[PDB]
This record gives C-alpha cells, sequence and structure tokens, in this order.
RNA sequence: CCACACCGUUCUAGGUGCUGG
C-alpha cells in the first residue's frame, strides 16, 4: 500500500522506478554512455541503455527506460545542449558522473515527489523502497534532512 | 487507468496517438 501512492506520483510527473535492482544496473548503464562526456539524444541515450538491460532485465523498454531518463532530467543531471530544429543532446554534469553521486540526485529527486504529493515515508521505508535492505538508512535520512 | 510509441520539458512540463489492452 505504502509503494502504490509513491509509484503514482512518480508516474504522474512522466517517471518511473524499476525496482532496486533493475534501477541500479539502468544507472549504472546511463553512466557508461556519459560518464566520458559524450553528448547523446535522449533516443540515442534510451536505446543505449534498452539494449544493455534487457538480457538481464527483458521487461526493460524504451518508454520504461525513457522515465527512468526523464527523473535524472527532472533532478537537473544533465547538461543540455539545445539545437535548432533537431532534437537537444545531453551529457552528465561533471560532478554526476560517480554511480554514487548520481544515485543521490536520482534518489533526492523522488523523495522531493513524495514530498510534493504529501506522503510521510520514514528513512527504513525509504530504504527498502529504493534498494530492498535496510542499509541505506542513513543515507536516506541524510537525503530528507537536506530537502528539509 | 495500464502497456507500447512519438514529440516536448535545463525558460523543469507535460502532451499526442484517428496505437493496443
Amino acid at each position: 500500500q505504502l509503494s502504490s501512492n509513491l509509484w503514482a506520483a512518480v508516474r504522474a510527473r512522466g517517471c518511473q522506478f524499476l525496482g532496486p535492482a533493475m534501477q541500479e544496473e539502468a544507472l549504472k548503464l546511463v553512466l557508461l554512455a556519459l560518464e566520458d562526456g559524450s553528448a547523446l539524444s535522449r533516443k540515442v541515450l534510451v536505446l543505449f541503455v534498452v539494449q544493455r538491460l534487457e538480457p538481464r532485465f527483458p521487461q526493460a523498454s524504451k518508454t520504461s527506460i525513457g522515465h527512468v531518463v526523464q527523473l535524472l532530467y527532472r533532478a537537473s543531471c544533465f547538461k543540455v545542449t539545445k539545437r535548432d530544429e533537431d532534437s537537444s543532446l545531453m551529457q552528465l554534469k561533471e560532478e554526476f558522473r560517480t554511480y554514487e553521486a548520481l544515485r543521490r540526485e536520482h534518489d533526492s529527486q523522488i523523495v522531493q515527489i513524495a514530498m510534493e504529493a504529501g506522503l510521510r515515508i520514514a528513512p527504513d521505508q525509504w530504504s527498502s523502497l529504493l534498494y530492498g535492505d535496510q542499509s541505506h538508512k542513513s543515507h536516506m535520512q541524510s537525503i530528507i534532512d537536506k530537502l528539509q
């Protein structure tokens, strides 16, 4: 029940959480594409991630991965180079080119959406929802403290 | 509402499907 309201608010903003293991791998594949400073269109980044993710996770799609990318878009993780007529190119901002930096920004964004939706979720519940364990308790509390 | 897909959102944001369930 505590999942349902959170994931509905996440999806209402064009975002998605695919699950602890799947979201982690998805974000690490974004790093594989963008850690070296490559400027990829949204289409190409999504095509890059989906290909590498669907062997481990068959349900991965252009649509569901696009929703993960949007979460990082909303969290301001990209340098966006707009172009006339054509589609924009996206690079990872230099400060989010490691997993823990990107993941902090990603997690913070989900917590912001939860706060904007009027939901109250404790750090232990957050650790379960985002990591499938209770070993990220202080990590989530730290994120909540900075948002408040 | 869900899925799929397209266009847009870094001036921050969602839209469109005369796609499917």
